[PDB]
């Protein structure tokens, strides 16, 4: 049952991903001084110019163009001659600030916001995630590392990845297609350049064994890449939700993550069903579990919830369904109350994907022990 | 930023203009093979649209958004378990008005009426007035609805917004071609 | 009756003369296509950003951002280091653009809009024109000249000049102070920057007889001048009229020029009152003369008429207003059937003056003779 599948990912000098971390670093400024605001930001970025809009519900005072500078420079975009310098970029802001309102049970908020939220996990990683996506990240997150670090000087913050995994059975038995695409400096020349990443960013990161010779490795198949950036193409914020989530491996309900405040479901619920999902798995109740939750607006109780285990449940499905109502506390509120998500730590989730990384409130398997007690299962 | 098109090798040997991951989905639950949760999810919507446009309903404005929940068992649709419209309208209407008139002219044409019973939840306007919306109400961006475009949940998706990309661009024309491919091997 | 008078001029690379020739380029393409278009451009310029706005009735197409971007390029802006690169900066486009419409006497159109025009001339200089704006024009040219032919690498776009001039009876007898302000680049030191400049600007412009001891010299008297241009301060369309007509030395209606069709009176009258102003002064008929310039809009007459020689007239003040109606026909039409402005020649005019440059139709003395026959000068 051979079957090949592919994910990519973008490194955080993609113009989508740049609107993404400029976005989450407003957030992150915000909620230092207002943890309990409202923060729905929306990032334009173009050739020259970063527009920055959106609706904030705070009593802060954030400087964004001080930010939004501070977030490019930190990309490394530093002159005109990678196609955008972050100290002569114009920062239009188009923010619109109110101010907070002043009795009732604080978890029967309703949902601000009406929207569809899909979480996934899988026993084919350590992480819980599917391999392909971490794999893509790897990629590309190790081309940042090597770029800023020194060992490579003339690579620029663009790159792109893309690696194709051969199942079998449902195993990976090996990856039939590599694609690296970096922006670099003038200097380099091609050449040496196809070596040089080989050697220094695919080897490290992918196992050697499932290298194999009947493996294709394109990197930079077209050409030169000195000009990228904002100045190849345009970036707004959530254009890359799949290669955030998990790639293609599971369902998404089209919500953008970065610069929304936990208050808004598109959010908190997408970090809930992931963290609910990753503790099913986790229990050993099902090697794969997919969850949904939709919510109406101004209503609190989610207007369904779906388990999904793809017949690899150790118990009846309907039996599954009672136990994520029994446990976790669904409602827009119970989701922040349990999980802690009014702290600033929303910069480092916007770069290489809010799911497998350990480090996150929602990615610890705390429940799990609970609901396997729960289940039955001893 | 406007360019110049440029001026021999095989027309249908050139490479991808960019990477990318497209999806295409089919299925024989519905008649025009596709996912029937999201087919009658636009046809709330459409249907509110006709509405105020032809002047059944001049009090309607344009921003709408629908949700309906849909309760399978072993794979086949049984009813409908929950049904959310929020609409726009003028400050003229009183709210009371406005779900009476909701629920007659646009649920009730559209969705079947086997599948509407008792235990079926309305929200119509759950919060209260909705007067001022649109572009003021929220920002709006090429592309962030993706998911509402293609099958809602139903199906995986690539990750390639659609909207403003020409047909040489293949994260619109390969999703469309992969429905192509998935719908001619349902059929 | 010894007396000091300033004037004042700026170089091309200046942020607000950036939006002029910016303004000016998009109306000279325009009018290459449509001679009869309406054209009135707005530009404003920030660090990283240049907006064109405005409101344009014509059936040519044009590209705003090709022609911004020449435009800037042409000046010398073309990396980040000097605060501003044309290649790589945002450039906004709000241009509203109507259709044309389809047979009354063509010199009967009424005004398009009201408005005061001044037009000035004196026979202090060759050119009829007050003598210490042509020279604070001569400076800033000269540095330009200077810095593209490359005499002088290390000089940047932006600069500016002061001169204050010493009168003397209405005579000038010397140069009290020069003030010349130019963007640099890091690599020349300050000292060897004022000895440069002053051999190489200052010393081939100014006449030697008036550069005394006593001459006072503020050349880059704050520092470094390494970034500027649009960084260093804002610009837009029409902040620097008074540089552009006769500095302080005259009278000024508020209207700005660059940017407008011929057909806008806020231009055309501006160059017509000066070219009545210049043949009066040419015919002999006054030393100095000022002419006012008033229409209502929608209405063909100017409303009002001035002639001000300042009692230096060889002829009746009233009189005189009789041969201004006689030989020139001052309706909106009139004046660019008698000047033939419907030519894109308006690129060159927005740099260093509109005035006092021979090659402009405004600045031809054809009518002169004419007017001294019909006053009875012989």
């Amino acid at each position: 049952a051979k079957h090949l599948f592919t994910s990519e990912s973008v490194s955080e000098g993609h113009p989508d991903k740049i609107a993404d971390q400029i976005s989450d670093a407003v957030l992150d400024a915000i909620l230092e001084q207002d943890p309990k605001a409202r923060v729905a930001c929306e990032t334009y970025v173009k050739t020259g110019m970063v527009l920055v809009g959106g609706e904030i519900t705070t009593s802060a005072w954030v400087d964004i163009e001080e930010i939004t500078r501070n977030t490019v420079r930190e990309i490394g975009y530093v002159h005109s001659d990678m196609g955008f310098d972050a100290n002569s970029c114009a920062v239009l802001s188009a923010i619109g600030k109110q101010s907070p309102d002043i009795r009732a049970d604080p978890l029967e908020q309703g949902a601000g916001d009406q929207g569809l939220m899909f979480g996934y996990a899988t026993n084919e990683t350590d992480v819980l995630m599917p391999a392909p996506i971490t794999y893509a990240h790897r990629l590309v997150q190790r081309q940042a590392e090597v770029r800023k670090n020194g060992t490579l000087p003339w690579l620029r913050p663009d790159a792109k990845s893309q690696v194709t995994f051969q199942y079998d059975d449902g195993k990976i038995v090996g990856i039939d297609a590599v694609v690296l695409s970096t922006q670099h400096s003038e200097e380099i020349d091609q050449k040496s350049l196809q070596e040089a990443v080989m050697e220094e960013i695919i080897k490290p990161i992918l196992p050697a064994e499932w290298l194999t010779s009947a493996t294709k490795f394109f990197i930079n198949p077209t050409g030169r890449f000195v000009i990228g950036g904002p100045m190849g193409d345009c970036g707004l914020t959530g254009r890359k939700i799949i290669v955030d989530t998990y790639g293609g491996m599971a369902r998404h309900g089209g919500g953008a993550f970065s610069g929304k405040d936990p208050s808004k479901v598109d959010r908190s619920a997408a970090y809930a069903a992931r963290y609910v999902a990753k503790n099913i798995v986790a229990a050993g109740l099902a090697d794969r579990c997919e969850i949904q939750v939709s919510y109406a607006i101004g209503v609190a109780e989610p207007t369904s919830i779906m388990v999904e285990t793809f017949g690899t449940e150790k118990v009846p499905s309907e039996q599954l369904t009672l136990l994520v109502r029994e446990f976790f506390d669904l409602r827009p509120y119970g989701l922040i109350q349990m999980l802690d998500l009014l702290h600033p730590i929303y910069k480092e989730t916007a770069a290489y994907g809010h799911f497998g990384r350990e480090h996150f409130p929602w990615e610890k398997t705390d429940k799990a022990q609970l609901l396997r007690d729960a289940a039955g299962l001893k």
